[PDB]
């Protein structure tokens, strides 16, 4: 046999970084990280704040990679305070100790996932940078050690169902469907009373759920007013979540959505979210 060398993935690298923060020691394995960050300030403003969402089994860590672009200040003890609309609970802030001009640094916010009503995955967080400002001379580097506390309002951060699911390919959706079986199979019919094409309905569902459309089911053929969308993912904690939507277009769209998993909670989440 030929022996390959292991190359670390993006997820393995984040896992290593996060396992090195003492506050995150008991979170269990990293489940997923958002494939691209979100900017929480407008372009060409004082700060660049790039947020990556890291999902664990029962928690989420929000990583903020932060740049102070102003040459007449250094920021210290920087966090991004987060206030949720729903029952996510902030547990810990890990600050960036120092943000000198044009030297990026990372802070984190740790939150628990909703316990009492675990289907409540949608949440909006009001975000505010909190920090100490120390004036410094742009040319001399000289810093005034008498700092003061300040804050800076950021854009809201949205968390959705797509943050709790990792997309996964299934080449044979029906085999996967059968393998999971029907112990927690649930179906709900939804009326999409504003939507007048199958293409819009399918595109919207695929984007919202953040699951993988199997067997080219994200492509609607011409001459058809019926269609079946087949979606696959893995829910946090490692169990597959599979969704079938049977859509019918008559003036507008109606659909029968069925979900299967070995775990009841993701099925409930899909149906509540859609
Ligand atoms: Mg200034």
């Amino acid at each position: 046999m030929h022996h390959h060398h292991h190359h670390m993935t993006r997820q393995e690298i984040f896992q290593e970084q996060l396992a090195a923060v003492p506050e995150f020691r008991g979170l269990g394995p990293l489940f997923k990280s958002s494939p691209e960050p979100v900017a929480l300030t407008e372009s060409e403003t004082e700060y660049v704040i790039r947020c990556t969402k890291h999902t664990f089994t029962n928690h989420m860590v929000f990583q903020f990679d932060c740049t102070n672009t102003l040459n007449d200040q250094t920021l210290e003890n920087v966090t991004v305070q987060m206030e949720p609309t729903e029952a996510y609970e902030v547990l810990c802030y890990v600050p960036a100790r120092s943000l000198p001009y044009n030297q990026p640094g990372t802070c984190y916010t740790l939150v628990a996932l909703p316990k009492e009503d675990p289907t409540a995955v949608a949440c909006t967080f009001s975000c505010m940078m909190k920090f100490t400002v120390k004036d410094c001379d742009p040319t001399t580097g000289e810093t005034d050690d008498e700092g003061y506390e300040d804050e800076y309002v950021l854009e809201d951060l949205e968390v959705t169902v797509a943050d709790h699911i990792q997309k996964v390919m299934k080449l044979n959706f029906e085999a996967a469907w059968d393998e999971v079986g029907d112990e927690f199979e649930k179906e709900e019919t939804f009326t999409l009373s504003t939507i007048k094409t199958l293409e819009e309905a399918v595109g919207n569902i695929v984007k919202f759920l953040g699951m993988h459309p199997c067997e080219r089911s994200d492509k609607v053929p011409d001459n058809k007013n019926t269609h079946t969308l087949l979606l696959a993912g893995v829910f946090r904690g490692g169990h597959d979540i599979l969704v079938r939507s049977r859509l019918l277009l008559l003036d507008t769209v109606t659909m029968q959505v069925t979900a299967r998993s070995l775990e009841e909670l993701p099925v409930d989440i899909i149906l509540a979210s859609v």
